[PDB]
């Protein structure tokens, strides 16, 4: 079994160097940049920790193979086996949670707003840590110990019929349920990319401004509902409630569906478009722009009003002249841009590109799903199918040399592949971060 013992020493040494540097660099990047960026970032940071702890155990394993001796304590022994199963199963769940979080953010951005938050992500992370550590530390602690010889040779190392039954369970739900969950989420995310007109001016305004289905107080102190639709200027909320019933008609008692908010938004948009056409400065620009760039134009108007948008005389003239890049540069330096830089950057980019990529880049989502699926499948499918057959071959398959020897031959290969997760995890973080939405809906000072 020469494939088994020295190959570990090679892979682990390489993996340790690759894994340590990339994961330390990834961890450092996570802390400082963007200030606790997202809920998705919380899942990624827990993944780095599990990989780091397992990476730190790699040199001791290596040493144990090159020197055929374990000069370390009995505690370090079970840690090496425990942290391997810890890191693997924690990695599966964390990657699945990442895939579930992105599936929610893309397919249900409106409905899953309350599900995904930094508070709830941490609880899930604690739940993954609880299961994984409670499963891995006990088994590792009592099944592997130093005193296999400890007489000028220390080892740090049937029940298989009894113990393969529990292996099948944890491998069945701990691995197959996440794998199938990742396929489904990834599959449904791709189905929505096929759907036409995925993003429109209403969805664009929801991203930039926010959608509130209960009566709320404006930045100017006025009473509004939906996306920037104000009911009354009077400081009496009892009067404001009655005004909403006139428009909705159904004795709302202060709350409305998103469809009602869509309906009011369309009324707002039509009046805003009329307001653009009546104003003499905007009408030439508006008639020159296509439907995408007209939506960005109305976006600006929603934030500042037509009179405020008219102030960008320099930039509008260049938008009218089809000088997109130039116009994007002038818009990039303004008082508007400083207060709301994410909203402005996304509006500016649509002006510059004429596409909704800034609000929803389908090419970025496609890369994430592909990378996430193949890394997850390739890293973990080989190890876990071989472990199921290992348990089956130990008892049920019984097909002989070809059964027992083939499965045993593949086991070190699939393990080394599975140990390569810490090297491939950074790549997942990068492409998943490219899909993260910079701006959001609540806690923002300035919303209309």
């Amino acid at each position: 079994d020469n494939f088994k013992y020295p190959l570990y020493s090679m892979v682990f040494s390489i993996v340790f160097m690759v894994g340590l540097i990339t994961n330390v660099a990834a961890m450092y990047i996570f802390m400082c940049s963007l200030k606790l960026r997202n809920e998705t970032t919380t899942y990624m940071m827990n993944l780095v920790v599990s990989d780091l702890l397992f990476v730190l155990t790699l040199p001791l394993r290596v040493f144990y193979f090159v020197q055929q001796n374990w000069p370390f304590g009995s505690l370090l022994c079970k840690l090496s086996v425990s942290l391997f199963y810890t890191n693997m199963y924690g990695s599966i769940l964390f990657l699945t949670c990442i895939s579930v979080d992105r599936f929610l953010a893309i397919v249900y951005p409106f409905r899953s707003r309350g599900l995904r938050t930094k508070r709830n992500a941490k609880i899930v992370c604690a739940a993954v840590w609880v299961l994984v550590l409670s499963g891995s530390l006990p088994t590792g602690f009592m099944l592997n110990s130093t005193n296999k010889l400890e007489n000028n040779s220390i080892s740090c190392f049937e029940w298989k019929s009894h113990l393969s039954k529990v292996v099948i369970f944890i491998e069945t739900v701990g691995f197959l349920i996440p794998l199938m969950l990742n396929v489904v989420c990834s599959a449904m995310v791709l189905q929505t990319l096929r759907r036409p007109n995925t993003v429109n001016i209403f969805e664009m305004l929801r991203i930039d401004n926010g959608l509130r289905l209960k009566i709320y107080k404006n930045t100017e102190g006025y009473y509004t509902i939906g996306i920037g639709h104000l009911l009354t200027k009077s400081p009496s909320l009892n009067a404001a409630k009655s005004e909403l019933d006139k428009a909705i008609g159904r004795n709302t008692n202060g709350v409305i569906t998103k469809d009602e908010a869509e309906k009011l938004f369309n009324q707002d948009v039509d009046a805003a478009v009329r307001g653009i056409l009546r104003n003499a400065k905007l009408k030439p620009v508006y008639d020159s722009l296509d439907a995408v760039r007209r939506a960005a134009l109305i976006n600006m108007v929603f934030q500042m009003g037509e009179t405020g948008v008219a102030g960008f005389t320099n930039s509008l003239r260049m938008l009218q002249q089809k000088r997109w890049d130039e116009a994007a540069v002038n818009l990039a330096k303004s008082r508007w841009y400083n207060q709301t830089p994410n909203r402005a950057k996304r509006v500016i980019t649509t002006f510059r590109t004429g596409t909704w990529d800034a609000y929803l880049n389908k090419k970025k989502i496609l890369r994430m799903i592909i990378v996430h699926l193949f890394i997850f499948c390739f890293c973990f499918i080989p190890y876990n199918v071989n472990l199921v057959f290992y348990s089956l071959v130990r008892t049920n398959t019984l097909k002989g040399c070809a059964a027992e020897s083939v499965v045993r031959t593949i086991y070190p290969i699939a393990l080394c592949i599975a140990v390569s997760n810490c090297c491939f995890d950074p790549i997942v973080y990068y492409f998943t971060s490219e899909t993260i939405q910079n701006s959001a809906s609540s806690e923002d000072l300035y919303f209309q």
